[PDB]
């Protein structure tokens, strides 16, 4: 059950009752299709039926010369956020696919899936992976294709037989548009690069916990849109890609939203107010005896009540920044603020409403549908639930409210912009946190102090 | 069309004026549904070819099928000085459309009202009025023409030509399928798979809006594909039902302009002795509801020659007043907004009927012709040169082309502003301010300065 | 081969021992598809095999329908501190105008009566190779029009249905990325520039021979590269204008900037100053200046060899290269940031990774097989990826660059200790090591004669 509390007094908004799912591992495996060396050429003949097997032959060696191409390359993922510096996401499958690229490695792969069309394979260079089968064209081409072409002399047979190697071809020639496209490293992974079969299979025999099986199960959409396809090699009459699957090792410690907005004094002289915003706005997950917090609104995917985040993304902080929704003055943990003279209006929507900054002579209205206008802000920061409202506006931008359902609380207090002096409130703009604003006061009150010597 | 530019040498920063505008105000919904008929029965033993075609063409049909369930089971939705935002929801109307759909009972009135005909208007339940569009009977097509084939364990393997035809009629059903799977079931720009020209003119010729708005759409249908959504919702009871957003431009035929800014420093040679000043709110600008809508970011507005198409969702509410600082940045009316720094060094940018060069200490900037080369030599300062004669601009060892887009410019002649400024108190740490806010900070210094003569 | 060089002294590494590949040009080519005139079916009758081919007309036409609204639909992209702003199809836009006049076509087609490959001077100065990929006119023409054209019409085998759907694949395909692209397209698919074309293309390019192999061994760095325009559909030709990068600066050297936080270790909470060097990303040495590129997109790696589009780039002067080693050096005034943010982090390298850790902050560095083989003290610290695999801050975790490669590390003393911090500007100082010297001394200034009594 989600519910919202609202803070009056430092303008901000936590969306408590979320359920973490937080990546912390990965999980690839080699996926093979079986080509058949056709060679080159067509049988002596022009029959407008012969003349159509070679067009999608054509297509056939085209689509070995890409993956021919991307074989040869060097993948490499192409995907305020200074505390960020991070590495390859795909390190773990680049270095499957420099050890398939290695002489004997194809051989090792075709040992283990001669019986089988799944099983692990102990290659070279200290690793074991999962290798799946997923297609036999080496069935096909070499058997109810390559007499046709093993015939110099081919008469082309019934239609039917053009059709079906047309799709045969078809999803090999769909995966590779998208490593063609992709410079050989894909994400989201389509239902070409792993079917629901396939995938649903994958993570069935994935060694996680029956918690985190059924989870990616009823998840799908959400697993294939944070896993990786890596093309790898086309060699030996074997295509090879690896998909890498992600591994959430954390799962259902309570998360939560943060949601901020300028809190300013509402003077009505001009240019003569200052204003004060908590900015570490973002998801919050209970992580490992600390709190992991994601920045970017792109890291994390709600599924209704179950957040999932890349830990990758992430920063590692100590867990009395919730108190930082208590008390922002406690001496535990140095609050994060910034301030500012600019007092312009502003609405954030949040998980369950929308706060609303109004300043000056800005029109800011909450409205239902049906009913109409039902509440107009006055200056200064307030907050409206979702239950009634539809849509917020602050002058001509409308917001859409969210309406999912859950119980918001308004918790009451002063606005602490109250609490500062703005004569030596230090308004330029300054990233800093609580005390380090009381840092410049202290100083202020005394650079002043020290010229009242006489 | 008609465009015009002013150069503005006192500050450093060109207008370009003459566009007109049209603003996404409202969003237009639709329900766009493919019938379908529920099969799973493949039994058919056929070991002919044409079965074997027919089996794999059907396979297709319901994996795709299959992957449209899971998009049902799941919540879609958006992430859409470039700071100041509007934190929204795109979607979030097509969305509360699409949650009537999921409930129980919805469908059969669908049905009801599209029984015969393919547009209908659907009163659904608890305020939706929505039109449908039935835009394919496969349903018809497969209980009809395909049920005699598979249906009977006879099985009469009917010509190649069934195996054909029903590639046909899955097309598009398996287009949008792929459309919607790898984009979580949202998409953008509305794809002709989703919603075909005869489609969507209809539906546009058919919004209860004015031929003017009408005349508007139906020129500029690509520009309304790329800001319309379509979120799938339901397949369930033999219907495919996805939610169609389209735009709905509130505000049209009211004078843009777009707002060009660069850096504006000093001429002495002792280096890093030279102050700066940049105006900041550069973007789009137009006219609307006795206001101003700024539009700071470049992905939102789209230019097709005189028209600009902006979504007011990512926009910024100004008074009118925030023209004048395109006539005077120290008129006492609006705060013109500047920023200040000590850093001077060489950059262009190019406007609409020419570029801004700001050429600072050693650097080489030049401008030339396609015919006869370098047509002038900019000395240090900042500058300007139009389209009339110029092809490219190159600063440093950057080469930037100029748009040759026919309009008259104008080099409006005067001093640079920061002439004005005593170097020894401007504020140029990196202050992110106005002009009277600067001046505050001026006065400030002075002040303590004029102390410090005892 | 490759190195790198931690510097103990400024808390940054470069990576030395890459070569330019820098785009300075473009290149345009005129694509056309020869397509034909044909109008309504006119083969009154419903036979199973003809309404086959009158859904596979439907879509030649909806196509065509969709590419002419795309004609005159003005088309462009929207291609970053401080850098400009330009226009990354200025020079096929210029083309796709001139095939707008009238009579351009026919002087195209003139030159592609016979052959299939020429130049063609357009009525504005500037030639265009253009070159012909599909001819469907001859296909629609000659196979197609006696049938569907006839009043009577025998749909003469199933086969005629295939081959007009095999015919039509490039053309549906080049349309429909048209249409999600507002006509202009990036990477250039091969729907767009199949492999044969581009590589003739290249060949036909006026480049060096060094040039020519660079690019046909890198094809698809070359297609991320290119832009696809869609100009015109009108008088039974489809032409869009290719515009293909012209590499003009080649083998000189390149390195790349890593940085991170370079704090004090005193263990008091926020008594500790921070200062980091600015300007991090990719070098290269560039006609006597260095060009650098500040965003991550704007180059592409093979490597040891670095693809980089210097419309995104600055001309910066080669004394920037001090900034290496030495960072107080007179001759380039260099670029560095203040904070009172002690954050722990780490920096992945091209051949190791940077961790600089602080507060009670758990930072490690693992291998696979090994485990934990450091844990790092409080400062700013380095370790190659000979060994290592994984580093740890917190509980995110890294992976590091297997490529081969040396790595030296400088020992220095860290320069956060050389300032007083009474008078330090920590207040986020965007700033240079002269700038914060100016600071310090007006601080110390105010000091100076306010403490004479
Ligand atoms: C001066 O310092 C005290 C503690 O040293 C701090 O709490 C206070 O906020 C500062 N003065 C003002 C007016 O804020
Ligand atoms: C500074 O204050 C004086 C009054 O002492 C005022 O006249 C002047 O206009 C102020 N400076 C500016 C730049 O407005
Ligand atoms: C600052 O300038 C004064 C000039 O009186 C000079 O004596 C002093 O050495 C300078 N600061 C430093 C750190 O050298």
């Amino acid at each position: 059950n989600i519910t919202e509390e609202f803070y009056q007094s430092t303008c901000s908004a936590v969306s408590k009752g979320y359920l973490s799912a937080l990546r912390t591992g990965w999980y690839t495996a080699v996926i093979t299709i079986f080509l058949s060396n056709i060679k080159e050429n067509k049988c002596n003949g022009t029959d407008a039926k012969v003349k159509l097997i070679k067009q999608e032959l054509d297509k056939y060696k085209n689509a070995v010369t890409e993956l021919q191409l991307l074989m040869q390359s060097t993948p490499a993922t192409n995907n305020l956020g200074f505390l960020l510096g991070v590495g390859s996401a795909i390190a773990e499958g680049v270095a499957v696919s420099k050890v398939l690229h290695l002489e004997g490695e194809v051989n090792k792969i075709k040992s283990a899936l001669l019986s089988t069309r799944k099983a692990v394979v102990s290659l070279s260079n200290g690793v074991s992976v999962l290798t799946s089968k997923v297609l036999d064209l080496k069935n096909y081409i070499d058997k109810q294709l390559l007499p046709i072409v093993n015939k110099q002399s081919c008469s082309i047979s019934n239609i039917e037989t053009v059709i079906e190697f047309q799709q045969k071809l078809n999803r090999l020639l769909e995966i590779t548009r998208e490593f063609s496209v992709n410079a050989g490293v894909t994400t989201p992974v389509s239902t070409y690069m792993l079917t629901n079969s396939e995938l649903l299979s994958l993570i069935n025999d994935m060694p996680i916990t029956n918690d985190q099986k059924k989870l990616m199960s009823n998840n799908v959409q959400i697993v294939r849109q944070q896993s990786y396809s890596i093309m790898s090699i086309i060699k030996e009459e074997v295509l090879a890609y690896v998909v890498q699957l992600p591994l959430y090792g954390v799962i259902d410690t309570p998360c939560w939203k943060l949601h901020t907005s300028p809190l300013c004094t509402t003077n009505t002289k001009e240019g003569s107010n200052i204003c004060l915003t908590r900015t570490d706005r973002g998801w919050y997950c209970d992580n490992a005896g600390s709190v992991s917090f994601f920045p970017q609104a792109e890291t994390c995917k709600v599924q209704s009540n179950r957040v999932f985040c890349d830990t990758m993304n992430s920063l590692t902080l100590p867990s009395e920044v919730k108190l930082c929704n208590v008390d922002i003055f406690n001496p535990k943990y140095d609050c994060k603020i910034m301030t500012s003279k600019t007092d312009v209006s502003s609405s954030v929507i949040t998980s369950l409403g929308a706060i609303v900054s109004c300043y000056g002579k800005t029109k800011c209205t909450a409205s239902n549908k049906n009913r109409g206008i039902i509440k107009t802000f006055s200056n200064g920061c307030d907050y409206v639930s979702n239950k009634g409202v539809d849509t917020v506006s602050v002058g001509n931008t409308l917001y859409y409210v969210n309406k999912q359902e859950g119980k918001s609380l308004y918790v009451k207090g002063e606005p602490i912009i109250n609490f500062y002096d703005p004569l030596v409130f230090p308004s330029d703009n300054f990233d800093a946190s609580i005390s380090q604003v009381n840092e410049k006061i202290n100083q202020s009150l005394a650079f002043i102090r020290k010229s009242d010597e006489l």
